[PDB]
């Protein structure tokens, strides 16, 4: 998942 995102880590934090 995105390891290096902090969207994407807010926002899933299923991913990474």
């Amino acid at each position: 998942g995105c390891c290096s995102d902090p969207r994407c880590n807010m926002n899933n934090p299923d991913y990474c």
